[PDB]
């Protein structure tokens, strides 16, 4: 009659979703989700918590596999929607106890709001708190950037471990079906192009991601002394684009997987790499005509336009888990979907972390081998690579320069890794062309050149900053007037890792760089990073941020070195305010919304 645990044993539901929202989107998702509960030997209703009374969860464990998924949206200040108001208020004055409730939320945001995810992210823990069973982990859906994928990339997921934990089962179903061509003009055929459909062979301004260029390398030189890492400087021709730059712009490639990798691939699967195919897509109802670019061969799919290198998502696994003759082996593939447990453990373990390809999955899976065409529409589209612009738009603006660390490890899992656009990008021989093109960014040098410029940016970081330090060695010459030009570069040592040492004393020398500030790690006993030297200095740079009237740029791996630097700006802040952490921290604050302090992080 009420109890929202009852509506469902007259309906005969034994799941049910709870939308948040307030504009729409939240419910969109809520139903969508339970109209799926179907497929899987399930049945659910899509209710608003306005109107039933939540504390009746107390009642779900009556219902035989009985679940409850949460789709909030937040507003304001962490403000749960309007309808989850009260289903809020109660989650804080409440005690009740909520044992052997199953559940799982996904919360809809925008990480350009501070509190992102309030409330999808509070009543995901409120519920263990009060004895619930995560079922699922929380969904940090994500407006700013796309919100469908975020959401379809979850439910992807979350269905495999519904089945794994309840015990329901799937039925393939599969999102494309095959067509081969037993002719076709060889030039209506894809071969590598991202668009037009011969945009390589013609190519046809304006360029850009959707028609890139085919920059060819002039020369490609190992940038690094050393013999344990491979640092190199590639550089593009862009003569003939129009492509215009600048210092601190990214250049993005478009890869192709390896030769070897994707040819070792057929043969292990026994299927015949070259057969003209299409993937239609079942609902000819839509946009996504195909997966990638058709009609092209199963070679070039899984050179240009498929991920045949990171590890596969849990649900991948999943369902290519029916192409295993085993019975053992497919029991693993299962589990992997798990939510928790040791089946998790073992993805997180096997998979994820030994970091095993494909190729390596099917390898070490050999009762596994799914027809040809059905992976090559499992697996993710190929991505492209971006790089941090190591020239200068006013010297050659003709060259699209680029600093990069090349990828090869032993792995965990026996067999050496190489990265797809590094191991590629190392092979160019100075017609090799390169596909790509330029996004343009905020990562800008200031207007007056009389303005100050402090750069932090060690290893492969030091790129952005050539570029700088080659527009302000630029204007010098040119006439112009130019205020300090600080630079903080790190490495491991100086016989090893010590990236462009000529063209940077050079610059010492000249004037380019007032200061050419290096931090060692691992000269002497101890570590030394860029960190320490700016701690040292805070003197002078307290003088430089606030009278002087400086920049700042930190640029290199987002995880520890962003962190770390940013610190220390905090500390000198607040040294020389005076002022309390919190103040600082709202001092490099407005200067993020000033442009004197600017991050191009990467991990
Ligand atoms: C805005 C932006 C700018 C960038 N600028 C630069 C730049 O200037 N220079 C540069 O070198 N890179 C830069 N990168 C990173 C670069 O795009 C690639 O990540 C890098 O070239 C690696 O090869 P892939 O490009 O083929 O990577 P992949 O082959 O796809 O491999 C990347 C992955 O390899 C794995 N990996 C790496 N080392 C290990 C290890 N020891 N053990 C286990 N796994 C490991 C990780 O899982 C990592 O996610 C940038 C990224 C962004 C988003
Ligand atoms: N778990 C690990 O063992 C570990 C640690 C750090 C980075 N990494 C990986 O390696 C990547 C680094 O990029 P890269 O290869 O281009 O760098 P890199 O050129 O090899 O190194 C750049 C410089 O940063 C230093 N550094 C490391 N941690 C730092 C910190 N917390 N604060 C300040 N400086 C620090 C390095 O010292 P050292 O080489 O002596 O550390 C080195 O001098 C990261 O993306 C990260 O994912 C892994
Ligand atoms: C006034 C307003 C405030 C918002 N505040 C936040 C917030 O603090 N945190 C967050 O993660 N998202 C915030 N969002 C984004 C929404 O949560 C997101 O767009 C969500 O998809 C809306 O879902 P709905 O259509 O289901 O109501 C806000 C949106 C509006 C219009």
């Amino acid at each position: 009659e009420s109890s929202f645990v009852e509506k469902m044993k007259k309906t005969g539901r034994n799941i049910i979703v709870f939308y948040g929202s307030q504009t729409g989107t939240a419910e969109e998702f809520a139903n969508r989700l339970s109209k799926d509960a179907h497929r899987y030997g399930m049945r659910g209703m899509s209710a608003d918590p306005e109107e039933y009374d939540l504390a009746d969860l107390s009642s779900l464990p009556e219902i035989d596999k009985s679940l409850v998924v949460f789709c909030m949206a937040t507003y304001g200040e962490g403000d749960p929607t309007d309808n989850a108001q009260d289903f809020y208020d109660w989650l804080q004055e409440t005690d009740v106890d909520l044992t052997g409730v199953k559940f799982a939320v996904f919360g809809l945001g925008n990480k350009t709001y501070e509190h992102f995810n309030a409330m999808g992210k509070y009543v995901d823990q409120r519920l263990e708190q009060l004895g619930a069973q995560r079922i699922f982990e929380l969904g940090l859906g994500d407006d700013d950037g796309n919100l469908e994928e975020d959401f379809i990339t979850w439910r992807e997921q979350f269905w495999p471990a519904v089945c794994e934990f309840f015990g329901v089962e799937a039925s393939s179903i599969r999102q494309y079906e095959l067509v081969v061509h037993e002719d076709m003009d060889v030039a209506k055929v894809y071969t590598g192009e991202m668009g037009r459909l011969k945009s390589y062979e013609n190519q046809k301004p304006p360029f850009d991601a959707k028609n890139p260029f085919l920059a060819a390398v002039t020369a490609n030189r190992k940038l690094n002394q050393g013999t344990e890492r491979h640092l190199m400087h590639l550089e593009l021709d862009i003569s003939d684009s129009k492509i215009r730059y600048e210092s601190g712009d990214h250049v993005a490639v478009y890869p192709a997987n390896d030769s070897a990798l994707v040819n070792q691939i057929g043969e292990i699967l026994g299927a015949d790499l070259d057969v003209i195919m299409s993937l239609n897509n079942l609902d000819e109802e839509s946009n996504k005509k195909h997966p990638f670019p058709c009609p092209t061969t199963y070679r070039t799919a899984l050179t240009y336009y498929l991920d045949i290198t990171n590890p596969p998502r849990t649900n991948v696994l999943y369902e290519l888990a029916q192409y295993a003759s085993e019975p053992s082996e497919q029991e693993h593939l299962h589990k992997m979907a798990s939510s928790s447990g040791e089946g998790k453990e073992l993805y997180l373990s096997w998979v994820v972390e030994a970091r095993r390809h494909i190729l390596a999955i099917l390898q070490d899976y050999p009762s596994l081998r799914p027809p040809i065409d059905h992976l090559c529409e499992l697996l993710p589209r190929l991505q492209a690579r971006y790089y941090s612009i190591a020239s200068s738009s006013k010297v050659h603006p003709n060259s699209v320069h680029i600093c990069a660390v090349a990828v090869e490890y032993e792995a965990k899992s026996g067999r050496v890794n190489k990265g797809v656009a590094t191991s590629w990008l190392r092979a160019k021989e100075p017609r090799a062309l390169v596909p790509m093109f330029v996004r343009k960014s905020q990562f800008r040098l200031p207007f007056k050149s009389t303005t100050p410029v402090i750069m932090v940016g060690p290893g492969t970081g030091i790129a952005p900053f050539m570029g700088f330090i080659q527009e302000r060695a630029w204007l010098r010459e040119q006439g112009k007037e130019v205020g300090e030009t600080l630079l903080y570069y790190g490495c491991r040592r100086s016989d090893e890792d010590y990236l462009y040492r000529e063209e940077l004393a050079r610059f010492h020398k000249d004037g380019a760089l007032t200061q050419l500030n290096v931090a060692f790690s691992r000269e002497q006993a101890h570590k030394v990073y860029v960190q320490h030297l700016l701690k040292r200095d805070r003197e002078h740079l307290w003088k430089l941020i606030h009278e002087g009237g400086a920049h700042i740029y930190v640029c290199g791996d987002a995880r520890n070195m962003a962190k770390d630097v940013q610190n220390t700006f905090y500390d000198i802040v607040a040294e020389f305010g005076p002022m309390e952490h919190t103040q600082a921290v709202d001092y490099v604050k407005k200067l993020m919304t000033k442009g004197r302090y600017s991050l191009d992080v990467w991990s």
